């Protein structure tokens, strides 16, 4: 089970963002051959825990199988509310410090600065989402020149409406639904039609405008299941199979990955 602080074995940790004498860390899986003049697609995961906990464990599986496909995998730490006087529009923009940092750094990452894939569950996949497209809320000492948007996005039962005394903005500002707009990356959608913590119809409804503005959004419900389904080890990994093969088919489809 998860674990606070993680442990993160054959991952390079590097410092993504000082903030409160607090050291964010990024947990980075390279794949085999990997050198740094490569121009790898990468992919960020953000842990789930209702802005309040969560560990960068939670995505450790699928980094290792990202990374194992070929790209730069990493999971990221970022403050949360009941370790850190934080909230949610402070783990927003500790979001858009990490999609900056890689891209800054994407020379000696060996990735390609337009092929950075943000990721995560609930709460993460909220700020995954708010990667790609919710303005602002920037970390105000940062390089605004350097864009903090993901190019793509894959989200486990995220938090999409947000539509209130632990935001830290009017709530519209952290609320992806209400910055739906054309021309927006693409992105694929994982959600459960029995999830109790995130109803799937406000996961639909987004989708559908969305797909109304021209973007690539793409829904795959998961009949019956419930919110964190797609885990590793919940169930017999079924789910978690799942997932991955399709995440998989969508980085394929969208050319930041090459067929298996």
């Amino acid at each position: 089970r998860l674990r606070y602080p993680p442990e993160m074995p054959g991952a390079e940790v590097k410092v993504y963002k000082k903030v409160d004498n607090v050291d964010l860390k990024l947990y980075i899986y390279k794949p085999a051959d990997w050198k740094p003049a490569d121009r790898r697609s990468a992919i960020v995961f953000f842990f789930g825990g209702g802005w309040q906990s969560g560990s960068p464990a939670q995505f450790r599986p699928q980094c290792e199988y990202f990374a194992g496909r070929g790209m730069v995998a990493m999971a990221a730490d970022y403050r949360v509310g009941s370790r850190h006087n934080v909230k949610v529009a402070d783990c927003v923009a500790d979001a858009k410090s990490a999609i900056r940092w890689v891209r800054q750094h994407a020379a000696e990452l060996g990735v390609d600065p337009q092929k950075i894939v943000a990721s995560g569950g609930s709460a993460g996949g909220h700020l995954a989402a708010c990667t790609v497209m919710v303005p602002d809320l920037e970390a105000p000492e940062e390089d605004h020149t350097i864009s903090s948007q993901a190019n793509a996005a894959i989200l486990f039962n995220p938090v999409l409406i947000l539509s209130r005394e632990r935001l830290g903005t009017e709530p519209k500002a952290v609320s992806p639904y209400h910055h739906i707009r054309a021309g927006l990356p693409p992105m694929i959608i994982f959600h459960g039609t029995a999830d109790n913590t995130v109803p799937f119809e406000t996961i639909r409804l987004f989708a559908e405008a969305m797909k109304k503005a021209g973007n690539r959004c793409e829904l795959v419900p998961f009949e019956g299941a419930a919110h964190g389904f797609f885990n590793f080890g919940r169930g017999d990994n079924l789910a978690y199979q799942k997932t991955l093969e399709l995440a998989d088919e969508f980085l394929v489809e969208i050319g930041f990955l090459a067929p298996k």
